[PDB]
């Protein structure tokens, strides 16, 4: 079959060797850099295709990251790819001992749709790095930037070793079938344990990048204002449609009016009074999410917004006030421009909520008191966690990416990309002469 | 079920918060030391019941790891468990950006039969020392160590967070139904499909310690009196049935016979003429592995050994010649005292026929050739590597020990351990503070 055809081909260039040179590595993430200046165009349009961005959001929001990461890690690669010596002991000390870094071999990377372009590559590019032939399969749900991947990446990298797979769900179950020796999933956690599944018949070791209802505490004696603020703006970018985005808001009942109003200011501000009309707002990705988005709003104490228009899925920036936590807007991940406010009465009952809850991919809290902060970080698990701003935490090369619990396992960008791609092989490389000092391991034991 | 609370009284235990402040670990630590020492007797009279091992070599071959995990723990916990800034940019030098430890929360071990108390302990340990409950699951196979480890944990650890489950493959089976936050599982390859499959179940992590064929390189120009003494060491120890152990031999039929003939020289000077009437010689762990042991002796041509007892499940130390690559002996992880010598005609044959095998546990090579050396590593994959010396480079702190590809995921031992039994959280701290810098990131957007 095709698929199986795309894979042979990826695992034979990668065991002729012509991953294993630096300089190939660093050509190939070379040649990205440029499909990336070349195709501006061609990328903008899909993303404003798929999911109404723009020329500035599809780069600073999306696009940049990718170059980041491609800049840091050529720069980087020799250092990281070097054997790497480690701490000796007296018994050791005319020994080698070191870290050896080498390629797992073949490398699936799994995108989503909500941001098709960095989602598919760059972890790519981390596995391009380590050294691996990298299989492509894009999501389906952006159709324009999976037809264009398929159409541009084999125009800049080698054809064998990395190769797009097209299709929905039932070519990526027959890809599944396929050896890999790691596969990285972006997505949704039912499908993370389908992933998981599949890649236990190879022991194929997974990264998996998975979801949840990231939480947003807000502390009764913050300014209000920067603080809604930032929420509003990392809940309604990509029409709230991140997988980091602050899901819902906790806080004290007495201050969800002014939440409300200074979060109406700001949205506001960003996409004027009909947001509908503003170039920066975007779109459901699907008829089925637009549906499901509009199901969470029925029955809820609507503050703000609460339409939407089927035909162009577009939903309105919308804010729902005293929500019930046992409702269908706070029992599923939003992925949408619906923000829930749920009202606790201390911080000890907001951790307890969170608590209670699957462990989110990021949590956020809002608070000039350093106490409060601290504690709600050590008695809460996240995957990441900001302080006093949202999605910035996923975007520094310093702070690895990634879930725990249902929010995933495993995690990427920088350092870790290329860790996360790599077999890290411990060495001991002894000289061979006769040793006095071994000779006590030896049988015969002392008989006394 | 007995299982099912137990896990329940060990997640209750851990979500009190029980586990958090670093002196309760460090308690809990100080108490398996203190197993340790009084229970000596105890374990060696279970390692000699199930294994054959003796006092010294249940020591020095096996607990003494345990204990110098723990004190090296506990000398570096704080350290470890302190929140680790990170490196800073231009737009977040206002900013806070940290690595936060935290633990998963209920970690289970299942250890196996061949190092029955290190291999249950010795992850234990780190899993402890991260802040974790630990759920163990000893092997039934090593019956008696099992038994003793179900009395005395309970009598030194809290019982709540560490309890030791008890039972064979359907209690395992049934324990891995319960929800956990990690899986270290150390045994066979296959079975560690099992495992992920269902920790899948539960989106549990796992750390998989596996097998495969541990292969050993012998350069033809190496010095062959040195190199046999400690290829024998590694590959007789335990009576063969050893995770890294060489498991068979790679060398230029124009030094085969050197080293069938120095490989016996050792055995002699360690074991005797007679292995059987040697307290440092081990037992096979089990009938059948007994008789898959010998099985694997069939139809081969025995330059040394080839004998066994059944009924005391002794396997003479052996060696065979000219094996075929296609038999039994050369398709199975031997996991016993039986030395297979391949003949192979350049380095470059050596390699090509490891790379065509699944990727070992450990891999190899001895050689006074530094060249020889570093071509075999680079051309290779393997969990771990040593050169011109056998197991050994699985018992230092600094090196993470585990396996790749079908010899398993992840690794532990020292740091390695901490980190695999925690979550490392990125954490970004940022001032409240209006910024004028950010707003540029605000819609509207510029033309
Ligand atoms: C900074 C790289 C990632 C940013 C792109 C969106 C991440 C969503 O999961
Ligand atoms: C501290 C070295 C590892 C423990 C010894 C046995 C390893 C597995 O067979
Ligand atoms: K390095
Ligand atoms: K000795
Ligand atoms: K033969
Ligand atoms: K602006």
């Amino acid at each position: 079959s095709k698929i199986s055809e795309a894979v042979k081909r990826a695992r034979a260039a990668f065991s002729s060797g012509r991953t294993r040179p630096l300089q190939f590595r660093i050509q190939q993430l070379e040649a990205l850099q440029r499909l990336i200046q070349e195709q501006e165009q061609e990328l903008v349009g899909a993303l404003a295709a798929d999911l109404h961005k723009n020329e500035w959001n599809a780069y600073y929001e999306e696009v940049v990251y990718v170059l980041e990461e491609i800049e840091y890690m050529i720069q980087k690669l020799p250092e990281w790819a070097a054997d790497e010596p480690v701490e000796k002991t007296p018994q050791t000390q005319q020994d080698e001992l070191y870290i050896h870094s080498e390629p797992l071999g073949v490398v699936l990377v799994i995108g989503t749709w909500n941001y098709p372009f960095n989602l598919t590559i760059q972890p790519m590019v981390g596995a391009i790095a380590a050294g691996n032939s990298v299989v492509l399969k894009p999501s389906e749900l952006s159709e324009n930037m999976a037809s264009l991947l398929a159409t541009i990446i084999p125009q800049y990298l080698d054809k064998d070793l990395y190769p797009v797979i097209n299709g929905g769900v039932p070519e990526t179950t027959e890809l599944l079938k396929e050896r890999f020796d790691h596969i990285l999933y972006t997505g949704s956690t039912g499908v993370g344990k389908i992933i998981m599944t599949a890649a236990a018949k190879h022991l194929t070791p997974v990264t998996l990048e998975l979801g949840g209802k990231s939480p947003c505490y807000v502390d009764k004696n913050c300014d209000l204002d920067v603080a809604c603020r930032r929420i509003a703006w990392g809940k309604f970018m990509n029409s709230g449609q991140t997988c980091v985005a602050p899901d819902y808001i906790l806080c004290d009942p007495s201050i969800q009016n002014q939440i409300v109003e200074k979060l109406k200011k700001s949205l506001k501000e960003f996409y004027g009074e009909d947001a509908k009309k503003s170039r920066d707002y975007g779109r459901i990705i699907s008829a089925r999410h637009f549906q499901r988005v509009m199901g969470l709003i029925e029955g809820q104490k609507v503050a703000y917004g609460g339409t939407g228009d089927a035909a162009t899925r577009y939903i309105a920036p919308t804010i729902l006030t005293d929500v019930d936590p046992q409702s269908p807007v706070m029992q599923e991940e939003i992925f949408g421009p619906v923000l829930p406010i749920v009202c606790v009465r201390s911080l000890e009952e907001a951790i307890q909520f969170i608590n209670q809850r699957e462990k989110p991919l990021a949590l956020y809290m809002f608070s000039s008191n350093d106490k409060v902060i601290k504690k709600m970080i050590a008695e809460t698990s996240s995957g990441g966690v900001a302080a006093n701003d949202v999605i910035v935490h996923i975007t520094l090369h310093s702070l690895p990416f990634g879930g725990v619990g249902n929010s995933g396992m495993g995690s990427y960008h920088g350092k870790k990309s290329f860790e996360t791609f790599s077999h890290r092989r411990s060495c001991l490389v002894r000289p061979l002469m006769n040793d006095e000092g071994l000779k006590v391991r030896y049988p015969p034991s002392p008989a006394k």
